[PDB]
């Protein structure tokens, strides 16, 4: 009831980083970001006290093929280790069984990051050519929501990036971000990241809209009397304007 | 095992009567994005139901003065309805009352005005005085103006309260033929607006969101159906299946 809640969380820029500081900084005040000030504010409204902890694994949470067992923070969370799991969490149909979820602090899809000046404005644009090439980081999740579409586009992107993909899937977001930025090439990645992007590279843009929809959430365990808490705390944050200023403060370059 | 009550509201392209030549029975006299939803929840969880419109005709807002819930969401509160399946709005007070699953749509308030203008903002519009403006009665765009502390919302809850029986529309049918035939502009959800100027082509969208939010399915407080319908519908999101819905009904 004072209780302090544990609170799972993860290394992932611009939500949760360490903090530079000139200061001495102790504890839960080493770390900043944007999901370590939703952190502070969900605290002062809803009253508690916590202690943030790194997740062991560095993983945010799926579930294992052949043995049924999950780890990262949903791990985390279904063995009652954690209270909250506060990071950049997408609400996922797998995830949501096993765990409970607040509503979502953002909204978001995947969509294209390219070069500025050309008259690529859609995924279909894309889609029914061969010169520009495309493609996206390497078994994320952006690369398996590709895997899966039976949309027509995205599944005709899926053939063109499976069959290239020594020259089209990158091992990471910088490889990815070089990429675009050096030869002609469009990356597809999360609207998150690529605005976080397109606010620090003034030659880069998003193409197009979403391609998908989704959200992330604060994750609690399966029955946590925190859930339906946090996420009326969150609604009041986002019509107050809150949330909104807080990604602006944390994305604009 | 037993049918399901639903309520819902009649709101296009959401929810509307099919049209025909002879008369159509219960559920068949609807059709629309919130009623193909349904059918699809439906068949995820194995449910029957029938479909009756809000009593009262309202989405659902509290009254100041004895503090009771009208609408859609006092139907819920009262277990009228087992479910709302409508472009019903998630706000906090109202997730204060009823239990909503997570959003099936994204949207925010924008404002909805003729062509050629020079409004471009809400601030526009609240820094004048010639152009009205308004919008549905006891709807959550409403209560967004109502309970707003930011400068300028608040400024054009002080002008709309001041006129609410001329600039609070019963719907956004009334509401779009004000735009229309008087100097008038209508605060109305995005997604309602991508509808309309999709067919009223000398109307536009002016300026972009206010706020950003989602509409979801409600639930009474403490209802089972709440997080059964959440993960059907995060299902059919990641099947593709809403983004087709959309497609259907916003073409
Ligand atoms: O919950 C999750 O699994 C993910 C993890 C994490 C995923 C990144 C994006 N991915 C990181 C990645 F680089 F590995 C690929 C990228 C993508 O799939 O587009 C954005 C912030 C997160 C959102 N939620
Ligand atoms: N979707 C709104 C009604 C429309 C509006 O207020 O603009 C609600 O749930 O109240
Ligand atoms: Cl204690
Ligand atoms: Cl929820
Ligand atoms: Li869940
Ligand atoms: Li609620």
């Amino acid at each position: 009831s004072n209780r302090s809640l544990i609170v799972t969380t993860i290394l992932e820029e611009p939500y949760v980083l360490f903090k530079k500081s000139d200061k001495p900084l102790y504890g839960n005040d080493r770390f900043e970001g944007y999901c370590i000030d939703l952190l502070r504010e969900l605290s002062t409204i809803l009253g508690f006290t916590y202690e943030i902890r790194l997740v062991e694994d560095g993983k945010y949470g799926a579930q294992d093929d052949v043995n049924g067992q999950w780890n990262g923070m949903v791990r985390e969370l279904i063995d009652h280790k954690a209270d909250l799991a506060v990071a950049p969490l997408t609400i996922t149909y797998v995830r949501e069984k096993v765990i409970d979820f607040s509503k979502p602090f953002m909204t978001l899809g995947i969509s294209i990051l390219y070069r500025k000046g050309t008259p690529i404005d859609s995924a279909d644009d894309l889609a029914k050519q061969t010169k520009i090439e495309y493609g996206a980081v390497e078994d994320g999740s952006t690369m398996t929501f590709f895997k899966k579409s039976k949309i027509s586009t995205y599944d005709k992107m899926w053939a063109f990036m499976s069959s290239r993909r020594q020259s089209v899937l990158v091992k990471s977001s910088e490889e990815g971000i070089q990429r675009v930025l050096t030869s002609d090439y469009a990356l597809l990645m999360e609207s998150t990241t690529i605005e976080f992007v397109t606010q620090r590279n003034c030659n880069l843009t998003q193409i197009g809209g979403l391609i998908d929809s989704k959200g992330y959430g604060v994750g609690t365990p399966m029955g946590s009397p925190y859930r339906d808490k946090i996420t009326i705390a969150i609604l009041q944050l986002q019509e107050e304007g809150k949330l909104h200023m807080m990604k602006e403060k944390w994305w604009r370059g």
